[PDB]
């Protein structure tokens, strides 16, 4: 490539060049991407997709959070691990990130019958395999953000956060808190949309099965302002952190389901 990939945003806000989304390389241009819209009425269901069992959600740990220079990620380590799910094996947590904006009515990747939530969560987990990479190597979590009136007590550890690593590679350690702390309550993930598609970032490798819960997290308006307020993409601190979000991608043949 010509340059370093980017959001629109960035090409947008800088004069500095960079690869916008369309211009992605890598495999970006392949036929099984993500993100997608989600026809909710027209996935169908699927009995084999249970409960998922979630390790060490609940645990309260010091997290240490970083800027990547494109969102905000928490270290997992092997920390934490899920099953069930209709996933073919247990999946080992191996970071937490998000996407979001500033506007209410946009921000996640995924969009649900037309609709783009104001954050999107993404809980990237890595399959424990055998001997017999695979269409199913990397299992990400999806939880769409909806903004409200309501203070999640949950989030502010991470919010908190947010004020020490304004500028790319910095790193700091979170308040006391578990994953659970940042997700719907628990009994509420029993709804959710089943695809197989790629990492939303170069090089969008085709490896990802996909879950997108129906149920949102409620997050303040300001909580989730406090991510664009705080973050930089650059250490010139010249554009401001939002708008980390792919452009939706085609379906094509691909069949989502859901629970
Ligand atoms: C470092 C790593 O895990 N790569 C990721 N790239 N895109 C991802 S996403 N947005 O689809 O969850 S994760
Ligand atoms: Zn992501």
């Amino acid at each position: 490539a010509e340059s370093h990939w980017c959001y629109e945003v960035q090409a947008e806000s800088s004069n500095y060049p960079c690869l916008v989304p369309v211009k992605w390389g890598g495999n970006c241009q392949k036929d099984r991407q993500s993100p997608i819209n989600i026809v909710t009425t027209k996935a169908k269901v699927d009995k084999k997709l249970g409960r998922f069992f979630f390790s060490g959600y609940d645990k309260k740990q010091t997290w240490t959070v970083q800027n990547n220079g494109h969102s905000v990620m928490m270290l997992l380590e092997n920390k934490a691990s899920i099953s069930g799910g209709g996933l073919p094996a247990p999946y080992q947590a191996k970071q937490l990130h998000l996407h979001w904006s500033d506007l209410p009515y946009k921000g996640s990747e995924h969009s649900l019958d037309g609709e783009h939530f104001a954050m999107e969560m993404h809980i990237v987990h890595e399959k424990e395999k055998g001997t017999s990479d695979p269409e199913d190597e990397i299992a990400v979590l999806a939880f769409l953000v909806e903004a409200g009136t309501q203070v999640n007590e949950g989030f502010q550890p991470l919010v908190e956060a947010l004020s020490n690593i304004p500028k790319p590679e910095m790193s700091t350690t979170m308040a006391e808190s578990s994953l659970l702390d940042l997700l719907p309550k628990e009994e509420k993930l029993r709804h959710y949309f089943r695809y197989l598609g790629s990492l939303t970032t170069p090089t969008c490798d085709e490896k990802v099965v996909w879950t997108v819960f129906r149920e949102p997290i409620q997050l303040h308006r300001e909580q989730i302002l406090a991510f664009s307020q705080k973050l930089y993409y650059d250490k010139e601190q010249t554009v401001s952190m939002k708008d980390n979000v792919r452009p939706l991608q085609q379906l094509g043949q691909r069949t989502v389901i859901k629970s």
